[PDB]
C-alpha cells in the first residue's frame, strides 16, 4: 500500500496533479524559532514561536511552483514532541485524509523526552508508519534535521538511520534531512544550535521538494554521478523533469541544436517554468544549456534564489558553498543563460551548483507573461571537482581549469594501409576553444567589437620534418571575428616562418544525412541531420548550428612545406568540458 | 594514482592550469579600462609544494623540495610572456621567475618576476551575533583574497597562494591580460596538497 | 585456499564492509571525489570512532567550512576510521589535518 | 526480522557496541591451510590444519580495533563441508546465541 501510494504521489508530482501532504514531526517540522526576530506567533497546533517560513510552508509554496503539482498540507508537528507523544496525541488519532506523510522525529526522543528510549522510539516510529499507511498515506521518513552539520543530534540521527532502515521494510521513501545544511554556513541557516531560521527551513523544504521532483520517491532513483545531456521531457532515473506550467512545447523540429530534436520551448508572452531536479553525487557541477530565444530566461539553482524575505542579511549567504575555505571565497548564485542570437546555436555555460544533495534547476521565462520565447533544447549537468567549479566565467576570480588540447594529424595516421602523401598545412578547421569565447556577449559585447571579451589559445604545430610552430591565437583587432595568430616559438627560419596565421571564428553548417522521405514514403520518418564539416560560415556572415570553430589559415612566404603535421590547439577550459560554452 | 609524491618513480599527472583574465571579461556591460599587470595572486600549484616538509625540509632552505610552474601571460595587444616560476635561492619563500619566451623586446621585458609563496588570511563574512542576539549562531568565515601573508611571516588558513610580482623596466604596459599558471598536478586534484 | 595473510585480508574487508554501512541496503560505493569529516554521515563512507574520544566539536580554528575539528587529544590513543567501497581502480587520499 | 537484526548490528558497529558473530561456512571460513608452514593445529571444531590467522579471527581482532565494537565469535566452519552437511550437522542444531 505504501509503495502504491508513493507511486501515485510521484506521478502526481510529475504530472501537474495534486497531493495532500501530512507534515508530522517535532519542532524541526513545525518550524521552531524562538531566538531570532524573524518569527511568527505559534500556529499550526504548536505552542512555540515559528520562523517566518517553516519547511512545510516552503514545501507547499515551492513544489507547486517548480512542478505544477498543487500541494495542500496538514500540520501535525509540535515542538518538543517525540514518537511516543506523536502516536498518542489526542488530536492526532483521526485520519487527516492526506496522500503522503513526511515524518521527521527523533531529536527530542534522543533527549529522553517522555521517557523515550531507543527501543521505544523504534517501536513508536514503526507504529506511526503503520498508522500512516493504514490511513492511505505514503510515508516519507526523514533523518533528524538538526544544526551544526553533524556536530549535534548524533544519537538522534543514529536512531533516525535505524528508523529509516526499518521503514525500508514498509517501502517508505526517505529524505536525508540531516545533510540539507551540510554545504551551507551554519550561522546563515540556524536560529539556535539545533533549530533553523526561516532560511534554513526554506532550504529544507526546497530540498524536500527537489527530492520529490527528482524521482527520489521511486526506489529506482540514482543520484547524478557523471555528465548528462538531458532535454525537456527526457525520462531518467537521475534527473526528474517537471513542466510546472504545462506549456513547455515538447515538439520535434530540425531547428533544435540537439540530435533529439526536442525543442522544449517556452512560448512568448506566457509564463513557462521548466525545472530539472536531481541528487548531485558530487561536490560541484557545471550547468550548461543549449538554449535560444528572444525573451529573458531566468535560472535559479540554489536556495536564496527561490525564496528570501530579506529578514536577515545573512540569508543571502545560505547558498551551498565549498566545504573547504582554501582559495574558495563566498559563493554567490550565478545562473545566467546568454541569449545572443550570434551564439544561439552554441552551448551556454549557465554556472555552477555547489554541494552534494538534492538540486533543482528552475528554467522560467517572464512570470508576468510579458516576455519572449526560450527553447530549452538540452541541459548539461557535469559534476566537477569543487576547486574546478566556475561560478562566473572571466569574473573577478581566478577560475581553475585544465588545458584542453585539440589534436589532429594532417594527414591522418588511422588505417593508412599505404604511406599517405605529405600535405601542405595552409587551412584547417579546429573547434573553437572555451577560452576564446565571449563572456556574456549580450551584456559585455561580442568579439566583433569588444575584442577583449575573448581569451587566447595556443596553436602548437609540429611536422614529421621536426619543424615546430607555436602560434598564439589572440584577437588584437575589432570589427570582425578574426584572431591574430602571433608565432611564439618556431624552428623555421625567418624566411621560412609563415607570414600570417589567421584564426577566424565560424560556425559549422548543418547538412542532411538523410532527408525525410528520401528512400520512399516516410522513409526515413524524420530528416537525419549532421554538421557539415566542409561548410562553415564566419560569424556575422551567417548563422550555423554545427558548432563554434576556428578557420585557421596559414600563409607561407614561399610554396607551402609538405610534411606530416601534428596540430594541437592548447587553451584553458573548464575541467572535463565537452563543448566550449558561452 | 600517485603512491608517494616526488618519489623514485615517474608520477603520471595532468597539466592543471589556473586561468584568470585581468581585467575580468564577465558581465562587463561597458568595455573595461586596460590595466597594468604588476601584481596578482594565483593559487600555489601542486608541483611547487614541498614533499614531506617535516622530513625533507621546507622550501625556505631546501629549495629543491619544490618543483616548477610555468606562468603563461598573454594580453589583448598580442604580447606573450612565458615565465618559469622556479626556486633558485634559499632563506625565503620566493620563486625566481625566469622568462622563457616573450614577444616583448629586451628593453620591454619585465626586469624581475617574483612568485612569493603565501597563505590567504581568513575573514569573517558575518561575526556571530552581528545582526543581534545569536544572529548568526556562529561566525560565517571566508578566505580574505585581499589579505595574504608570506610563509614564515605569519600563518594563514585561506590556502597556499603565489604572490606574483612583475617588475617592468618602464611604466607598466596596460592591456587586457590572460594569465595562465601551468604546472603538474595529480589527475583531478582539487587543491594542491603537501 | 588462502594463507594467513589472505584470510586476514578477507576478514579485514568484511569488517570494512561492516563499518562502511554495507549492511544497510541504502549503501552506495564511492564513485566520485568526496570531502568527508569526522562524524559525517554518508551512504558511501562509514565513519567509526573506534576509541570514542574523537572531538566532534565546532571551532573556527578548523580549516573546513563544516567547522568540525574532529580531534585526537594529546596523550590519549584515538582511532578514527573511514570505511567505504571504492568503485574505482584507485583513489587519492587527501587530509586537512 | 533479518533486516531489523542487521540494522541493530549496523548501529552497534557504528556506536561502539557489541555484536556476537556466527562464522558459518566451509574450509575458507575455517581458515584451511595445509600447504604452508604458517599453520596452527586444527581448532574451532574443524579437522584440518588452519593458517595462523583465519578470516573470522582477523575479523574479531580488526572490527573492535577499527570501529570500537566488541566482537565475539562462534565458529561453525568445517573444512570440506557443504550446505547439506552444515544444515544437518549434529552439533550445529543448537542456537549459538
Amino acid at each position: 500500500r505504501n509503495i502504491q501510494k508513493l507511486a501515485w504521489v510521484d506521478k502526481q508530482v510529475h504530472s501537474r496533479g495534486s497531493i495532500k501532504v501530512l507534515f508530522q514531526g517535532d519542532s524541526m517540522t513545525a518550524g521552531y524559532d524562538t531566538t531570532s526576530t524573524d518569527r511568527v506567533p505559534a500556529n499550526n497546533g504548536d505552542w512555540a514561536t515559528h520562523a517566518s517560513m517553516t519547511y512545510p510552508q516552503r514545501f507547499m509554496a515551492y513544489l507547486p511552483e517548480q512542478s505544477g503539482c498543487s500541494v495542500t498540507g496538514v500540520y501535525r508537528a509540535i515542538s518538543g514532541h517525540t514518537a511516543i507523544q506523536s502516536y498518542n496525541e489526542p488530536s492526532w488519532q483521526s485520519n487527516p485524509n492526506c496522500d503522503v506523510v513526511i515524518l521527521m522525529l527523533g531529536l527530542n526522543d534522543a533527549g529522553g523526552v517522555a521517557g523515550t528510549t531507543e527501543d521505544i522510539y523504534m517501536e513508536y516510529m514503526e507504529k506511526l508508519i503503520r498508522r500512516f499507511i493504514d490511513w492511505g498515506m505514503g510515508v516519507v521518513v526523514q533523518t533528524c534535521s538538526t544544526g551544526g552539520q553533524g556536530s549535534g543530534g548524533v544519537v538522534a540521527n543514529l536512531w533516525a538511520k535505524r528508523m529509516r532502515m526499518m521503514a525500508d521494510t514498509y517501502g517508505c521513501a526517505h529524505f536525508n534531512a540531516d545533510e540539507v545544511q551540510y554545504y551551507r554556513h551554519n550561522g546563515a541557516v540556524q536560529s539556535d544550535g539545533g533549530h533553523f531560521n526561516s532560511m534554513g527551513y526554506a532550504i529544507h523544504g526546497q530540498m524536500l521538494a527537489s527530492m520529490f521532483m527528482a524521482g527520489g520517491l521511486l526506489p529506482t532513483y540514482r543520484p547524478l554521478t557523471n555528465e548528462i545531456n538531458t532535454w525537456c521531457g527526457r525520462l531518467d532515473d537521475s534527473i526528474g523533469y517537471c513542466d510546472a506550467t504545462g506549456n513547455i512545447n515538447l515538439g520535434r523540429s530540425d531547428g533544435a541544436y540537439t540530435r533529439t530534436k526536442v525543442v522544449g520551448g517556452m512560448l512568448a508572452n506566457v509564463a513557462s517554468i521548466a525545472t530539472f531536479s536531481f541528487y548531485l553525487d558530487a561536490e560541484a557541477a557545471h550547468i550548461f544549456v543549449h538554449g535560444s530565444g528572444a525573451g529573458p530566461i531566468n535560472v535559479l539553482v540554489d536556495a536564496p534564489s527561490w525564496w528570501n524575505n530579506g529578514a536577515q542579511d545573512y540569508y543571502d549567504f545560505a547558498n551551498n558553498q565549498s566545504i573547504n575555505f582554501s582559495n574558495s571565497p563566498q559563493a554567490a548564485n550565478n545562473a545566467i543563460v546568454d541569449l545572443s542570437t550570434t551564439y544561439s546555436a552554441d552551448r551556454k555555460f549557465v554556472g555552477r551548483i555547489l554541494g552534494r544533495g538534492w538540486k533543482t534547476l528552475t528554467f522560467f521565462t517572464n512570470l508576468q507573461g510579458t516576455g519572449g520565447d526560450f527553447y530549452l533544447n538540452s541541459l548539461t549537468v557535469q559534476p566537477v571537482p569543487v576547486g574546478m567549479s566556475v561560478q562566473a566565467r572571466n569574473w573577478a576570480r581566478f577560475d581553475k581549469g585544465h588545458r584542453a588540447v585539440y589534436s589532429k594529424k594532417i594527414p591522418q595516421a588511422y588505417n593508412q594501409a599505404t604511406l599517405p602523401t605529405a600535405t601542405a598545412l595552409v587551412n584547417f578547421q579546429v573547434p573553437m576553444p572555451q577560452s576564446m569565447l565571449p563572456t556574456t556577449p549580450s551584456i559585455s559585447g561580442d568579439l566583433g567589437t569588444n575584442f577583449y571579451n575573448c581569451g587566447h589559445s595556443v596553436l602548437k604545430i609540429s611536422n614529421s620534418s621536426g619543424d615546430y610552430l607555436e602560434v598564439l591565437l589572440i584577437k588584437t583587432t575589432g570589427g570582425g571575428y578574426v584572431f591574430t595568430g602571433k608565432i611564439l616559438k618556431t624552428t623555421y627560419a625567418t624566411g621560412n616562418q609563415p607570414t600570417a596565421i589567421t584564426a577566424t571564428a565560424a560556425h559549422y553548417s548543418m547538412k542532411d544525412l538523410k532527408v525525410a522521405g528520401a528512400n520512399g514514403p516516410n522513409m526515413p520518418l524524420e530528416t537525419i541531420r549532421d554538421i557539415d564539416m566542409a561548410s562553415y560560415v564566419t560569424i556575422g556572415v551567417g548563422a550555423g548550428n554545427g558548432g563554434l570553430v576556428l578557420d585557421i589559415n596559414i600563409t607561407w612566404p614561399s610554396t607551402p612545406p609538405t610534411s606530416y603535421w601534428n596540430i594541437e590547439l592548447e587553451a584553458w577550459d573548464m575541467f572535463g568540458n565537452s563543448e566550449a560554452s558561452i
